[PDB]
């Protein structure tokens, strides 16, 4: 007999949480891990006593103004620093017998950051609409905001750039260009400094104020985001599940989870909160939720065993110092590789530039 | 023939209301729903009055203020509530034969808010223009605003984050998060409390310093909206009959009415009044118009007919309250088991 | 053997730094050079402690105002200059035979600023939110700002209009309009002067506030950005490297790096930072990120080898100084050309000449 | 390169060169996996 043909839809295979994941997939297995991250700025959720902890959660501790010029100790909770964490998919593949290997590849995620709504209570202790008589409306979150993103195949790549590199972050409960650079800050970091170039290995860590998603030049992440100034500017948001974003790379890739890390991260500041009170302000953000779609991607294998078998042969062998044959004193002083054969040439160590000449 | 033939159309088959849904469809049979909801933020309706509910309807009653941090006890009216309600489709038709069954299917829908004219009284007493001489203009609504709706086939699924998880909200008359986790708030709820979630179920009561529109993992509503806070804000809006929008999903489904039902929900807050007065500043909601569009959907029945009988049968039957007949005590001394 | 083969990608033969160019390349092989530009305006680099250059670096010192509508003299780090550079690339091939040339191509480039987050500090001392108790955050960065840029294969051709021609700017370290034309600024520079042009030719010292992308008729940059102007106005700005741009032309064509040199030119303000204690109102910018992707193409050589060739072997000659058999006193009062062979004429006082196309028997002599 | 105005500009070669990387592409070789991962030495 002839039945009436429903549309034709993705087979569901199981849902459920991370152990689903270990179900053998198949191939053009596809899954749709769905999570989010709680706004780490400032004050840390341990003490969850809202006396103690007088929860603050979610926001910026106080907001510790420096002294003078010469002096500003922020003060870690007057920190807000970014937040990430990593999905660990399950291994894909045994074939490094042959050289084709596969791998989770992310590809298109939808995120949405939430809560936007609580920007709507207005009673509570802010300085009010009405100071003189102490009424109006608990003002609410306005100034600078900021929200950045990004997923990626391994951790997100920074760069270091600050207001002033006279600021004393406190070097211990956090990272800074010091802290991964050692030595201290130099106006160079004041701007473009290369030198202060720095990994999301931690977490919750890495102050925005300081960090930066840096375009190296090579990247496995795509995060977008963006500063909104001011002192007092307007919040906005999408409180929005409609389109999806992708992943995918200019040839058609996307990122690839090397190890096999999915790695998310992000930031929202709303602005902040300003007591009723002083003029302490501290910032507020929203947590941000990911449905990153991933699928099985085949790539050439990118484990030499030899490297492995290898590393047991420099121990047939011990640790070598001696002079310098890389660094900024190799002394080397030159390589050519020749593999070929090219009739004989005249200066063939022509000055392939022009202003040489 | 002789006579040209203009251009063809869909052929409607009858206006009217509700009723009209009745007449036997077809399978193509599209239908379309025009409706609204009026903004249930602060004063409910029935105070019929505009002395003793001095007419507020549809503004929030006065924002409360507090005491400070360690209290901050809102009012049931200080809180603008999430606004719904739920279309009563008809059953369709099925075919056990090949376990098929015809849903009802939610494509696009053109929704519009309406009355953002009424922001042009500038009358009235608001504070005005000018304070000092009492004079100018009696302040419009300014603020924060808020707009989102959706348009889903079973309840929209949500999580409640709120701003200080202190807040004494009354915990009758609204429902909030201790309302439905059994207790109370926790610096968790104040960021993403995972826990704290819920659904559309009542309305006018879900306030929305709460409650947001929840990406659960999986979802049949189409959401959508988005916040503009500050103080003074200049309010802004959408006047268009023109423009349509699609509740289809990422297949071509839109949402499916899991009970023969549609539901609608969204809000929308214009920002605030300010009186003449002290700065007693309650917001001003406006309504929202639905013509959804919709369709007679083929699926598969995904369950199987003998179970999906008995949970019939059982949620049918009460519960009961029985002596044992199992467990440590069964007073059921035997069983056999013959056959032939 | 058959395990599945995986999805074709361009293969990547080295990188590394601008050597890396060195090496032969083939035809259609791509370059991917991501540099950057560091914001220059005001307090240069030099001062590299903190306390002598107070480390204002990457910053307008301070702002040096204007004695009154008579005297406008500006610091010169209260001058936001354009920030630049030019990439030296290889040289590509020749066919002399068919006169012909391959060049280094621009196409597109993504491009960002960093540090947006910078402007999220807001310790320290700037003027305090409430001034009264001298509480608040220590103000942001707010005010005008000013994005622009460009890609070329030359560097960049721009015209200046300032808002008074009477300001003092100095004759020294910065390219003033005067400094690029001796001649003092008029109320024409103020608006639009067709004298008042340079170039790109130096860095980090033609300012802003005069220098501006002029629209040659003619152009081998690509260039954009925006003003925003305002006191209080709100910085924003956009992270991300999902976006390239696309330096090609209208027939497809993008820049050609003539002079294997590409050309990067930008600039990044945010708007000023004010310090608590005055109203010292100093701009602050940011560095800017380029990923040029350029290729090798063919091009039809312009100028014909042999005159530069043979323009070159003349101009070797002995100079000759001597007697005017050119200019507006030509000694030579005539000359005739011929190939042909017409049979006798009847005047052979006749003229004859060519013109725009057409060769004439010269208007008999009496019009 | 005559034609062509004398800079000063930017460090785009040098010590300081503020050319992060570079890259040259000829080929179409099959996606690999970790494009970057060789001669492993601390
Ligand atoms: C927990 C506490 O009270 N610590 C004292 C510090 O005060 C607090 O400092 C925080 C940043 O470190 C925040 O700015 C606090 O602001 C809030 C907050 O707790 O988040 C803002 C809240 O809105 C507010 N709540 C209410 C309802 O008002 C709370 C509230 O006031 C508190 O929770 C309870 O009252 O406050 C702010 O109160 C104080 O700043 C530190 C000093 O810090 C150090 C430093 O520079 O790191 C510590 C050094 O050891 C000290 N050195 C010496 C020799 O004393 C220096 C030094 O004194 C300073 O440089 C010059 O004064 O200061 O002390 C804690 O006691
Ligand atoms: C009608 C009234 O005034 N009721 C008292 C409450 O005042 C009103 O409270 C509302 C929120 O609950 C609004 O903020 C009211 O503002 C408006 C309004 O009525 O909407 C704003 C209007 O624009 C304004 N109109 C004009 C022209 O200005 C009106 C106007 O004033 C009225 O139309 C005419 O009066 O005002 C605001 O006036 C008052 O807030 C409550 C006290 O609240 C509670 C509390 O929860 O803290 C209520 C508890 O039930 C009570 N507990 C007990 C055991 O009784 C406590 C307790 O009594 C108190 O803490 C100590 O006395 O107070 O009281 C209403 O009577
Ligand atoms: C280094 C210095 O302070 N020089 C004096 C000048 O004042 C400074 O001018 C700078 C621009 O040249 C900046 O605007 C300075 O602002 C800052 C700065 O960054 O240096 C802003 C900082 O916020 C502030 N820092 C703090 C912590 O307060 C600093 C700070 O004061 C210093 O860094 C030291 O702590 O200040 C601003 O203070 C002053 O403007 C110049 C005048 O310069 C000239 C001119 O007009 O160009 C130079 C001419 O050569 C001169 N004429 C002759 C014949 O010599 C004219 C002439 O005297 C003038 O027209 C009449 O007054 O002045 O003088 C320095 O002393």
């Amino acid at each position: 007999k002839a039945c009436p043909r429903p549309a034709p839809v993705p087979k569901l295979l199981i849902k459920g949480g991370m152990e689903v994941l270990d179900l053998v997939t198949g191939p053009d297995s596809v899954t749709e891990i769905e999570a989010f991250l709680n706004p780490r700025m400032g004050q840390p959720p341990t003490p969850e006593s809202l006396t103690e902890g007088g929860q603050y959660y979610g926001w910026s501790r106080g907001i510790n103004l420096a002294t003078s010029d010469t002096e500003d100790s922020p003060g870690n909770n007057t920190l807000p620093t970014w937040s990430m964490a990593k999905l660990q998919l399950p291994m894909l593949n045994e074939d490094l017998t042959c050289d084709t290997l596969q791998m989770w590849e992310a590809v298109s995620v939808k995120t949405e950051v939430v809560g936007s709504g609580s920007l709507l209570d207005v009673h509570g202790f802010n300085k009010p609409t009405d100071t003189v008589n102490t009424k109006g409306i608990s003002t609410p979150v306005e100034g600078s905001q900021y929200h950045v993103f990004a997923v990626g195949g391994e951790p997100l790549d920074l760069q270091g750039l600050v207001t002033d590199a006279r600021t004393k972050y406190k070097e211990e409960g956090v990272v800074t260009i010091k802290t991964i650079t050692k030595k201290d800050m130099v106006n160079k970091d004041q701007v473009l400094n290369p030198i202060s170039k720095a990994k999301l290995d931690k977490d919750g860590m890495y102050p925005v104020e300081i960090w930066h998603p840096d375009p190296a030049k090579n990247e496995n992440t795509r995060y977008f985001g963006n500063y909104t100034g001011g002192t007092t500017t307007p919040p906005v948001l999408q409180f929005t599940n409609t389109l999806t974003t992708v992943l995918l790379d200019e040839n058609g890739v996307g990122p690839l989870c090397k190890g096999e890390g999915l790695y998310l991260s992000c930031v929202d500041i709303m602005g902040w909160r300003v007591t009723r009170n002083y003029d302490v302000h501290h910032w507020r953000g929203l947590p941000r939720y990911f449905k990153i779609t991933l699928r099985k991607r085949w790539v050439k294998n990118p484990y030499p065993m030899a490297s492995l078998i290898s590393s047991l042969f420099n121990n047939m062998l011990p640790q070598v110092q001696g002079q310098p044959m890389e660094g900024e004193n190799t002394q080397v002083e030159e390589v050519r590789v020749y593999d070929g054969t090219e009739p004989v040439p005249g200066d063939p160590d022509m000055t392939r530039y022009v202003d040489r000449f």
